[PDB]
């Protein structure tokens, strides 16, 4: 069957407000004078005012830009109410969904991670993983779609790149051969989360990796 | 009963197209692939491409600036079709109504109007009519309603206001004594029509009056 999805408004926009999202009406407006009004949170309870009704023309109305991350979905109540005093219509639920934009950078759950690896390990052996959260929407989206990357390593010995990531999982492991816990006991290495699968919004963080015997 | 309205759309729309109206939708999405697409004037028939819809979301957009007084109303049909190639929904109709902007200016009937009143005709007697006319909504706004004035009169003999106009009905009636067919056998007169109730766009014509005896 056809059906009626829930008014769809983005978070985060621009310009002139209030903005129109719908027409509601009760075709009782044949009949009498009917004024439109509408309740629950986001119109008469917190966040208040958000929406609006215009009263006689049954406008509904959004009056500020919406943040997906603080609410993503509003549940409205729409009365029919007329000139003499009397409701005209039972309540009619009305729903919104706020769609997501690109507007949290990730973040790393920590900013030093900590890892340990036997000199001896084979190329190919995990060491350690980083991990970083993205608050933006992750189902509709590549908006939360993280991309891992190592930006560089302390020291450089004895090769530029003694590790490798996984761009998709932030597991670290040994890349090539050479590690030697008495020359080089420690690695930082710094490591970069990007959303839109690497080529959004950024963040870093430190990995430090001490070699065992 | 609560009633879903047309879909409304003002004319003259600027900025970033196409623009989103409205999302449609059929609940067996849940169980295939579906594919929506539109039908109709406005759509595949004339006027081509003004509508569109995104054949994965359901998305109803219009894709250019309306004009209410060339088309004030679009019905449409949507379609739901699924990857395998079967329809699996009836069409279902779709009206648009299309809003007003006062963007045309009144005009008067014709360039010249003629009229004539005896030289003796008492303070108040009718002598004639202009009349205008304006191609916007006067059912619903004001950008059509009338106000009718006198800009001048030549000659301003014997007096400068020998004459008024009602200012809703554009009749012109003798508003002071002293017409003289002898010494100004006729009158020319400026008129000018002015919608938003005289507020608005403006237009000018004549009105000549000859005087009798
Ligand atoms: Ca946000
Ligand atoms: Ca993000
Ligand atoms: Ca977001
Ligand atoms: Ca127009
Ligand atoms: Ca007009
Ligand atoms: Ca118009």
């Amino acid at each position: 069957d056809w059906v009626i999805p829930p008014i769809s408004c983005p978070e985060n926009e621009e310009g002139e407000f209030p903005k129109n999202l719908v027409q509601i009406k009760s075709n009782r407006d044949k009949e009498t004078k009917v004024f439109y009004s509408i309740t629950g949170q986001g119109a008469d309870k917190p966040p208040v005012g958000v929406f609006i009704i215009e009263r006689e023309t049954g406008w509904l109305k959004v009056t500020q830009p919406l943040d997906r991350e603080a609410i993503a979905k509003y549940i409205l109540y729409s009365h029919a109410v007329s000139s003499n005093g009397e409701a005209v219509e039972d309540p009619m639920e009305i729903v919104i969904t706020v769609t997501d934009q690109n507007d949290n950078r990730p973040e790393f759950t920590q900013e030093v991670f900590e890892g340990s690896v036997a000199e001896g390990a084979v190329p190919g052996t995990s060491v350690m993983k980083v991990s970083a959260t993205d608050a933006d929407d992750d189902v509709n989206t590549y908006n939360a779609a993280i991309a891992y990357t190592i930006v560089s390593q302390d020291p450089e010995l004895p090769h530029k790149n003694m590790f490798t990531v996984n761009r998709d999982t932030g597991v670290i492991s040994v890349l090539t051969s050479g590690l030697d816990r008495e020359s080089y006991p420690t690695y930082t290495l710094v490591v970069q989360a990007a959303d839109l699968q690497g080529e959004g919004l950024s963040t870093t963080a430190k990995a430090v990796i001490t070699v065992k015997d």
